[PDB]
């Protein structure tokens, strides 16, 4: 939890930066948890590169590069918003350990409760900052984030 | 089942493009379910980009492009391999109500059930050609197999 205030804070980042590139204002970022090394960042480019993919989680991922399983054993994965289905399993699957998520008020799946079934640290930290720029996006492009969640 | 062997051998012939390309043998395909259309194909791509993100059915919904969440709702996602968590939340994300795969002997995934819990159907056909590549894959290159897998 040491590295929390730092991890959200780029996650946050990317986040209001993708908004300023006309996307998802959603971001994430891989910290190892023994010395707070950010692995990678990165957000939503469904806007950016036409991408039915990279969500911010995914992005992030994507972003740290190839990596041996035994890195992501002890990482934190930091996403502005509660993880979709898809970003969920990304976190299971490289089996990250902790998930923090800025806030699950605009957006949740049954992927949050999932991990914790399966064995993860979920932590949500409701940060406004997140929950603010999400609002807008969602205010303002409604059929644009119903397509980034597949509905 | 009606564009079943036409899916499975689409997604075939990716896993064989990508073995030859030097990457995981894994490949797939989306296909409408009422006009038996292509939606998108694609194979894993984590040693042709160095990606950790692209296994084959990602690969394959990142070929389709964005699409409309309705578009999904109605198709059948084909995978030569039963398909890991991360794999598995995409096919949740987005809806899609079929999965049909190659084989699940050199490779389940505890997705194979979520898929059925949260209302998929999942359909094993197990094609001998799938599980040869793959049992090839695995015996020549383990360590690259592990790191797919996020082991
Ligand atoms: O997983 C979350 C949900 C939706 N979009 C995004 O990029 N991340
Ligand atoms: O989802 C499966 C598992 C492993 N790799 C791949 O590309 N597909
Ligand atoms: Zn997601
Ligand atoms: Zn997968």
């Amino acid at each position: 939890s040491k590295w929390d205030q730092k991890g959200m804070d780029i996650a946050y980042e990317e986040a209001a930066l993708g908004y300023k590139e006309g996307g998802v204002p959603i971001g994430g970022c891989l910290i190892n948890n023994k010395d707070g090394s950010v692995l990678g960042r990165g957000h939503n480019m469904r806007f950016q590169k036409g991408s039915a993919t990279l969500h911010g989680e995914i992005s992030t991922l994507e972003n740290c590069g190839r990596l041996e399983g035994k890195v992501y054993k002890d990482t934190t994965l930091y996403t502005t918003l509660s993880p979709c289905d898809m970003c969920t399993g990304a976190i299971i699957m490289y089996g990250i350990p902790r998930c923090v998520v800025g806030e699950n008020v605009n957006f949740k799946s049954k992927g949050e409760k999932y991990l914790q079934t399966r064995g993860h640290e979920v932590v949500v930290v409701d940060d406004e900052r997140c929950k603010k720029i999400m609002k807008q996006f969602i205010d303002e492009r409604p059929q644009d984030w119903f397509e980034d969640i597949g509905e």
